[PDB]
């Protein structure tokens, strides 16, 4: 089964990775149900920065013969969504 | 001299990574100076904006032996010199 799961405080990198977001935090989990399985769909919550820094969404894919490059410390919330499953080993 | 890498803007990302402070920034360059292993640390001069504390550096390895990964979003700019890119293939 592809269970949805979420960790916070830890980061997990994979491969094809970019960084998109503007504004309502739940939207933007959404730009990755465009076609995106978003292998992992992360968070980064900011605001006590520059008056208005708000989110910016991580999304990054991998699961193949690259497994993961760990990111420890500060890192947001990440989530694993469903579809990434079914992707899981191109 | 050997693969000094400086790269602006752009983070290319490969295998290994772990982020210090950017509290002077000589001290993260001093961690190659307790290993030689790091090959490129990411340097992000936020601190003169709003934040009177200090950014961080990324110290990363794997830059052209490994599966280059080229994301933005978080880059300020890749640098270090080092001769132990001889290593970074195998």
């Amino acid at each position: 089964f592809c269970h949805s799961s979420f960790y916070h405080d830890t980061d997990f990198l994979g491969e094809e990775l970019d960084i998109v977001a503007a504004k309502s935090h739940e939207a933007c989990q959404k730009l990755c149900t465009n076609a995106v399985r978003c292998q992992f769909f992360t968070y980064t919550p900011a605001q006590a920065s520059c008056n208005e820094g708000k989110g910016k969404c991580y999304l990054k894919l991998s699961s193949n013969g690259s497994p993961t490059k760990i990111l420890h410390g500060r890192g947001g919330i990440s989530g694993y969504t469903l579809r990434l499953c079914k992707m899981d080993n191109e």
